[PDB]
């Protein structure tokens, strides 16, 4: 059932998750196409926190790099809810999908890592972590405008409690994971989202993707294989007794230079590559310094780089919340959008 009749119809597949199926829609009142997310969650606890995150944090959020919210759609009643969709802009594609068939010239990658950092420099601005970019989340049309949708692993920042085992499991896309993820942290801090920028930049250079672990601790080897042996200093910041004990015992191994890996990009595009691929998520550079790099100095005016005017300045704190209740906030969250 895809039911948001009767002002959106001629529906069109475009991909689904676990929980959730995005389509193309005819907008019968704007006489334009538009993207519907249908989002299944109520019979799970987790499907219900990210799914009331995704929507409040995108209904506070006004950005034109960052995918808004037009309408949702759900049945008046909480006992005659099921499932709820989000009516959004459709793009023409996603980076993904552009990927797959064409090779990006520097001055397109210049201008996509311009968006992607002028939206992430609003939600960072917002105290939000996005938690999950990756080019299948970056979406574009033919005038080369760039969007990033998908905040259903979304969180407010605090990096007081980021601090994890060596090991733990971790949510977000495999290949897109900062070391650290897989050393001593939760991705509660800014710097997780820079390393996944970083991932999608070395993807645009060359259509590959650059840490294709094939399962979680692989994941660490690839990026050690490229970044090489971490310093003594980083290896001083790394908290757990377990993570110091595994990346002790490992051999020597030298970095690989970003231009043996790319030698047709730009320097500057490899610099800026080589600070959003630090391994100290301490020392990796921050967005508003990413946009002040001489990579896109053609394009940075922090005049024209908004922040958010309410950024979330507490935790949500749905954890311990059950579904039942859950399921009430986003009731309460979608009534705007209701007739009347
Ligand atoms: C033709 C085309 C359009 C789009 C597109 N336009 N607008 C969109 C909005 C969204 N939003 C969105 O939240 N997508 C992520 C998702 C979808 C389904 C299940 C779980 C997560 N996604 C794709 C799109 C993406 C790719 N190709």
């Amino acid at each position: 059932v895809f039911d948001v009749g009767p002002r959106y119809t001629n529906l069109s597949y475009i991909g689904e998750g676990a929980y959730g199926m995005v389509c193309s829609a005819y907008d019968n009142l704007n006489k334009v196409r538009v993207a519907i997310k249908k989002i299944s969650p109520f019979e799970h606890q987790t499907y219900c926190q990210r799914t009331l995150r995704e929507i409040k944090i995108l209904l506070r959020f006004r950005h034109e790099n960052i995918i808004g919210i037009n309408d949702i759609i759900r049945a008046p009643t909480i006992e005659q809810m099921k499932d709820v969709y989000i009516v959004q802009d459709l793009m023409e594609t996603d980076l993904y999908k552009l990927l797959k068939t064409q090779h990006l010239s520097n001055d397109h990658i210049c201008y996509f890592l311009y968006q992607i950092l002028r939206g992430l420099k609003y939600i960072h601005s917002a105290n939000v972590l996005h938690r999950d970019l990756k080019p299948s989340n970056l979406l574009l049309n033919t005038t080369c405008d760039l969007k990033i949708c998908d905040f259903g692993l979304a969180r407010v920042a605090d990096p007081d409690h980021d601090h994890t085992g060596f090991l733990t499991e971790y949510v977000a896309t495999r290949w897109y994971r900062a070391p650290e993820i897989m050393l001593n942290s939760k991705g509660y801090t800014k710097s997780i989202d820079i390393w996944s920028v970083g991932c999608i930049l070395a993807e645009m250079l060359s259509n590959r993707p650059i840490f294709p672990g094939k399962h979680y601790l692989d994941q660490l080897n690839h990026i050690l294989g490229i970044l090489g042996s971490p310093s003594q200093e980083d290896l001083n910041c790394i908290i757990n007794l377990k993570a110091r004990n595994y990346l002790l015992s490992l051999p020597h191994k030298n970095k690989v230079p970003w231009n043996r890996l790319f030698p047709n990009a730009d320097s500057k595009a490899l610099d800026l590559l080589d600070k959003m691929l630090t391994f100290n998520p301490h020392k990796r550079i921050e967005v508003e310094q990413a946009l002040a790099h001489p990579y896109l100095e053609q394009y940075y005016d922090p005049s024209d780089e908004p922040i958010a005017e309410a950024p979330f300045k507490f935790d949500m704190e749905l954890d311990d919340l059950p579904k039942e209740k859950l399921k009430e906030l986003i009731f309460e969250e979608t009534a705007r959008f209701q007739p009347g």
